[PDB]
């Protein structure tokens, strides 16, 4: 019935040396590349899990070139009446229905190679055939799309909050000036505009950590970076405030920002600012946050408990609320790193290498749940000025991390000495340090 291996490559039996099933549709746990991308597209039935966490995975194993190459090769198939209805055809249909969703669901591939494109469409152009036409043309409908696309509020949003700094004053704004709940709104919209651009590939094999990692993963890139530009400006904040008095403001309006991130369910934000609060220069501070009010050393405490038992609470409570929200981002670049290095890339059986599927699968299914939350735009108005000076934040400025990290705890020793003596240093701003609570206008 299927062809001999001198004429086809892909009608090889399937045994322990080249294809490897998990426990009704049946779930690859490791194969040859042969043997995924013949499963990919089987004549038998249609596999929506496997065709979504193929094309989401296979950078991990296989190049874009070779993919296109294997399943142009796969569609060329050379009793002829039932073989080309029963085997020809329907393979042919689930090549075409890989291009489909490959191009619709991951088109920055012909993007960022122009090649790749030629190649796609000159081999959709050259199909043909009877039932083929409805497949060729809406593939070359979905190209057209994408190819043009890269040449609104439900209820009223709240007024726009203003503090020390005046609309349109950015040469004044900074962490004490900008009024602490538009701080919060804003950055809640700039971390929720990012998480919802990152795609899942940029995820895939740790990708975002090897030498072509502004390519592949530029979204995750700029979330990660958005992450640290936050995390350390909000230290530099705190330890650059010499003044006790001033440096106890200073927090007590970082805390108030986590709590108004809470009322958003902003995740993201509140495990920025505790991450901030529990690093090595701004923990040690006993002096500034014997001077923090209880109930604010509370919220503190309780945000921080978010993490404690691997997330107990905080997986709880994300599950329970309501949209919007804005994940906390971390942990899923923790649980997929855990996954790479605890999963090894390829299976050895009979002497032969298969490709670990069920590695990338399960990777692919942390991807799914980062993907369950990118829908949730936030009834709030954009200020401008406000998210360009967030976006804009760059604490390090010409160092190396570690070179300001290092300063950032050296300024921690120097504005809290034991048994050295505390000095007294003086003020340096020149504005009431009041905040104006985090109670919206009515
Ligand atoms: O006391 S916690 O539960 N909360 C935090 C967050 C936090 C950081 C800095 C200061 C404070 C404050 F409560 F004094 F304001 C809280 N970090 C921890 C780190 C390790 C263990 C226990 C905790």
């Amino acid at each position: 019935r299927l062809p001999s291996a001198d004429v086809y490559r892909f009608a090889e039996p399937d045994s322990e040396e080249n294809i490897i099933f998990e426990e009704g549709i049946p779930i690859i746990k490791a194969g040859t590349v042969i043997k995924l991308i013949e499963r990919l597209t089987y004549h038998m039935y249609a596999d929506p899990n496997f065709v979504r966490t193929f094309l989401t995975t296979y950078r991990s194993f296989c190049k874009p070139q070779e993919l296109l190459s294997l399943i142009i090769e796969r569609f060329e198939i050379p009793e002829l009446k039932r073989f080309r209805k029963e085997y020809i055809q329907p393979v042919q249909l689930r090549v075409l229905n890989v291009c489909r969703h490959w191009v619709e669901h991951h088109f920055y591939d012909f993007e960022r190679d122009a090649y790749l494109l030629q190649r796609m469409e000159e081999f959709i152009g050259t199909v043909r055939g009877k039932a083929m036409k409805k497949w060729v043309e809406s593939i070359t409908k979905i190209i057209q799309r994408k190819k043009i696309a890269r040449d609104t509020f439900q209820s009223s949003p709240p007024t726009v909050e203003w503090h020390i700094s005046r609309p349109g004053h950015i040469e004044t704004f900074d962490l004490l000036t900008l009024h602490p709940i538009e701080i919060a709104r804003q950055l809640t919209l700039l971390e929720s505009d990012l998480y919802r651009a990152v795609q899942p590939s940029e995820l895939v094999g740790s990708v975002w950590t090897k030498e072509d990692k502004e390519i592949n993963s530029p979204n995750l890139l700029k979330m990660i970076r958005h992450t640290t530009n936050l995390t350390l400006w909000f230290e530099k904040c705190i330890v650059e405030t010499e003044n006790l008095e001033e440096r106890v403001a200073v927090v007590s309006r970082i805390i108030e920002i986590l709590q108004v991130f809470q009322e958003l369910n902003n995740f993201n934000g509140v495990l920025e600012v505790v991450s901030a609060m529990n690093s090595s220069p701004v923990y040690r501070l006993d002096h500034t946050f014997e001077q923090i009010p209880s109930r604010q050393k509370k919220i503190l405490e309780e945000a921080h408990e978010l993490s404690e038992d691997h997330y107990k609470k905080y997986l709880a409570k994300l599950r329970s609320i309501n949209p919007p929200c804005v994940p906390f981002f971390g942990i899923y670049l923790t649980n997929i790193l855990k996954t790479e290095e605890g999963n090894p890339e390829v299976l050895k059986r009979h002497g032969k290498e298969l490709i670990n599927f069920s590695k990338r699968r399960k990777v692919a299914e942390i991807t799914g749940e980062i993907q369950q939350y990118q829908n949730q735009p936030y009834c709030l108005r954009v200020e401008s000025d406000i998210k360009r000076f967030f976006e804009n934040l760059n604490p390090m400025g010409n160092s190396m991390e570690k070179e300001f990290t290092d300063y950032l705890f050296n300024k921690s020793l120097e504005i809290e000495p034991n048994p050295k003596p505390l000095p007294r240093f003086p003020k340096k701003y020149s504005y009431p340090l009041k905040s104006p609570g985090v109670r919206p206008s009515n």
